[PDB]
């Protein structure tokens, strides 16, 4: 087999330092050899050439070789995947809006770059923040390829989630099922419960029959939503071990297909007719699995009560409008 | 199955942090669920504690569950194996007559937690520096464990060896064969091409019948030798993924056999009957592979010519010379106190 070309951007920083190692392993691609493409930019050429410098000191016999290059054409080449980690920081005195407008440009040139030298067959997860929106730019201005090629990482909250919900019940996570984390990033994240059960006893029950509404439906969310300024906090530096093992394992999964029952949240631009009353548009995550051919499908038949579909339409609504704050911007650069 | 124990000193630093979550994603122990032990300082305690939220924010299905302490009983009760990353540091002025002092307290300390604690079949792994002579004196000091339940790490240096020299020769390195790191690392670390053998273009040949003299015998020890510096010297702290990388391979090989053909090098206590004429006493590293029943064993049948026959009495000789120093430092406090 040839290769898989395998660009992370970003690559100097934290993760793309554990994300290279973890896929020169072997973990993601199995068997077939992995060519990385690691793209980071000027001042980052050093900490790039020592994560070059430990990747060989593995001897990895995944590793077929690598592009370690501030260029994007060497970085975009004939890639077969994209682990887009980068994206421009929140600078002091900056508010969403700004966040938005100055990502959208780099995801701009980014969907580009994709489209002029990607293989056709690319498949892009876009992890840097704003990600759904980030995602939307990129298939907006990647002309050649479409919208399968492009996904954005929600497992991270989604594993978040099971292990919260899996020690509030006392219960392994293996025991909790259902979990599912939709829309967009940010404040209007639903960390949705309502469908999750769990077993204990020879029992199985839905979470909300069995968890204080003040948790399910305040304590909860608070948590998960503030669990990175609580890492931040301790560590001293932002997340990379844990984003890192979502985003290896939202493409693994969409490289061969997810096991039977398992349900993964992953942000797509939305299809027509998904049965959740969802505007095509934008780039939502919702409950996927993943056929053998390694196509994203939304999984059917969960049910959206009144509490849910506020929470979908309220999540709908932030998503439509960071994506006319990004086009609004990248028109009057025109 | 009940979950395997498996306990990480210096928790908190980087390659804690990488080592446990690579150990939790179910790469070291497969099917099988692990327990992670997780010890550090009172002042890393927090950043162990942000570690250990990142393992939970995994949701990683081999987990079992881990506790994070402070506390030797806590961190080596039951263990099935350890790696000892944790070490005191050079301090400014020191050379390594000192670092060896100051590490003998610490690895004497670990070896007693061992004996006390841990499973009678515990696997240790040292990794803190100086390693070889660590592992010597936490393996004197551990009375309920034996020279079976000891082992330092070299696959580092191992792994570098064989990515020089397939990239020199242009080749990949699983056509590289039998590439030999022996006795001590420091200084009089042999880097050993004497026996090396690669395939290109369907053609088996030696290394060092193919490569200059001058670059076996000169320039590649000295990429070897001061490659850890130059990591330090681009990324501003020391490798992390790289001896992770390495650690794991050695205890997964340790754990459950190795490949036909594969060779490891592997610091053990040197066994009575070697064939390659080191006296026991140290731990010394050899080419080792390892058996179904996790076992280890020094590879038979590799020749000993004049140049290695000098490299290796002279890293045996350092490697009992360190082990004086650490037991004479010992000693000194005995006799202060």
């Amino acid at each position: 087999s040839e290769a898989a070309h395998v660009l992370i951007t970003g690559a100097a920083g934290q993760i793309g330092y554990i994300l290279s190692h973890w896929i020169a392993s072997g973990e993601l691609y199995g068997d077939r050899q992995v060519y990385l493409h690691l793209l980071d930019i000027p001042p980052a050429m050093n900490r790039l050439t020592a994560l070059t410098m430990e990747l060989e000191d593995c001897a990895f016999p995944h590793l077929a070789g690598f592009v370690a290059t501030t260029d994007p054409k060497a970085a975009f080449k004939d890639i077969d995947c994209a682990f887009l980690v980068a994206s421009m920081p929140l600078k002091p005195g900056q508010v969403r809006a700004d966040l938005i407008s100055s990502n959208s440009v780099i995801f701009k040139n980014t969907g580009e770059y994709l489209s002029k030298w990607a293989k056709p067959s690319v498949k892009v997860l876009v992890i840097g923040n704003p990600d759904n929106t980030n995602c939307e730019i990129a298939m907006l201005h990647a002309k050649n390829l479409k919208p399968e090629n492009f996904s954005s990482l929600s497992m991270l909250d989604q594993n978040r989630a099971y292990y919260e919900v899996a020690s509030k019940l006392g219960v392994d996570v293996k025991d909790v099922h259902d979990i599912i984390v939709w829309g967009n990033h940010g404040e209007s994240m639903v960390a949705d419960l309502t469908q999750a059960t769990f077993t204990k006893e020879g029992k199985t029950q839905k979470v909300v029959d069995v968890l204080d509404h003040d948790y399910v439906f305040d304590t909860f969310f608070k948590k998960i939503g503030h669990r990175a300024w609580d890492i931040l906090e301790h560590r001293g530096f932002t997340s990379a071990a844990s984003p890192t093992k979502a985003a290896i394992q939202h493409m693994k999964a969409w490289l061969f297909g997810t096991a039977p029952g398992e349900v993964l949240s992953m942000g797509i631009p939305v299809p027509e007719g998904n049965p959740y009353g969802i505007k095509p548009g934008v780039v939502f995550s919702f409950p996927c699995n993943v056929d053998k051919e390694g196509k994203i499908h939304v999984v059917e038949g969960f049910k959206v009560n009144d509490w849910l579909r506020e929470k979908l339409d309220f999540t709908e609504k932030d998503l439509f409008h960071e994506k006319e704050i990004a086009l609004n911007h990248l028109a009057q650069l025109e």
